């Protein structure tokens, strides 16, 4: 009767509460997706347990074994019933899982340390003093691997063979590399993550230029699940009632430090 | 074998070509949705005929008869197989038709004649010298009828009982009212329409403030149609290949006059 909700530790979507080591079960976590899961379970009327994905990945298919990892893999292999997380809606994932209509709209973006002389992806692609990368194993890395746009092909050619690796294990590792690099590392990541980090101390980073593409996050269910329909309607209801706006303001802007 | 694609005359989504009276069938029309229908039919491999909806409406359900009008009605009653148009994804429509993942992201917005002293919906709601309205019978009008947010409740209370009516038959009628009103009429409409009109001569209007909500347009099919799945994948492929970006630039910005 209790459904397993897979998700990932990614601020401010899911975070440990301050005293989480004294707490158990769902009470360990807080954040936008923890709130979204509660609101959705309320409409769909289900009990659920949040489960942080073991491998800390979003979901990609290994080109050799064809095995899905990450939250996507948890759904595909029947280990979770729903993923409530900043999981980007993408073609290759829509072939194997179902997604709700998007609960947030976003785009890939550039994060720089303040004062870095970069205003656009064209600006990063034409030089080499400033290194740049993305999260390993997610949709941003696939965006660059698959692009046929000249500027993005140029960036992919640079990242794919950069040494030491510019592909990071977590977004937090990318942000910390930006922060420690004295302006010599820029990070390509989703605009929602970029906008959150910009409002957090030490307020030393900023999003530059417009977004590179336009996409969304969706709540994901196994292909054919009976949860898919009521979840989708739940998301649309929450959107129309202004709850999603309210949550984004709560988690991004109401605490802003910058 | 030829599928009926319902759509609506709305610039720059679907427009008559300059010499359309000498032309027949699909060649009569041009615009973003005409291009989108061609790209989708290419992936899904179907022949199709564009059909401008008789009543020139998007789709609403009559509260008395429960009958759907507009493009939504064409789908629900089996008179078209697909709607390719700036049809907003909404809860009440998702109960009766299917939508693709969104091909465009947008929000409700305010259109003013340049120089009008309004910078926000709060600004419109607190005065009464400047009248304001929306398209009749679409999702923007429903947004205000259904809102429980104070500022929007206040605006709905004003519009619902304004005389002469502030609800317009087409977006073009709203724009022309803005233009002719000497600053005394503002129009609430979708950001994509607002951004297009701002780049068109006589360049006397502008979008003010941020958007009131965040939603999207989707390609619509009857509930349960076998087209739904291949269309959705087609849209996602076009999104990821940068075709949707390309089309938005073609139809909004590459001709811009302002
Ligand atoms: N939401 C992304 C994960 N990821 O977060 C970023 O900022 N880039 C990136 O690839 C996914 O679902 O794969
Ligand atoms: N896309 C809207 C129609 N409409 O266009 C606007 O700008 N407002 C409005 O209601 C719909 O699908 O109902
Ligand atoms: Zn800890
Ligand atoms: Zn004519």
């Amino acid at each position: 009767r209790t459904i397993v909700v897979t998700t990932i530790l990614e601020s401010p979507y899911v975070m440990y509460k301050k005293n989480h080591e004294q707490l158990e079960g769902n009470e360990r976590y807080e954040g936008y997706c923890v709130d979204l899961a509660y609101e959705i379970a309320k409409h769909v009327r289900i009990k659920y347990k949040l489960s942080i994905v073991g491998d800390g990945k979003y979901g990609a298919r290994d080109p050799e074994t064809k095995i899905w990892n990450g939250m996507v893999g948890e759904l595909v292999y029947g280990r979770a019933d729903i993923a409530v997380a900043p999981l980007t809606i993408t073609l290759v994932r829509e072939e194997v899982i179902d997604f709700s209509k998007p609960f947030m709209s976003l785009g890939i973006s550039i994060m720089i340390k303040k004062g870095t002389p970069i205003e656009s992806a064209e600006d990063l692609a034409k030089q080499t003093e400033i290194a740049y990368g993305t999260l390993d194993s997610g949709s941003t890395k696939e965006f660059f691997r698959r692009s046929k746009i000249a500027v993005y092909e140029k960036m992919w050619s640079y990242m794919k063979s950069a040494e030491p690796s510019v592909f990071t294990k977590t977004t937090a590792d990318g942000v910390a590399r930006v922060r420690k690099s004295k302006g010599k590392f820029a990070f390509l990541l989703e605009s929602t993550m970029n906008e959150y980090i910009e409002q957090r101390k030490p307020c030393d980073t900023m999003k530059v230029g417009g977004n590179l593409d336009s996409k969304g996050y969706g709540v994901a269910t196994p292909k054919g699940s009976a949860l898919g329909t009521p979840v989708n309607l739940a998301v649309l209801k929450l959107s129309e009632q202004g709850i999603l706006d309210k949550l984004k303001n709560k988690w991004w802007y109401d605490k802003g430090e910058c």
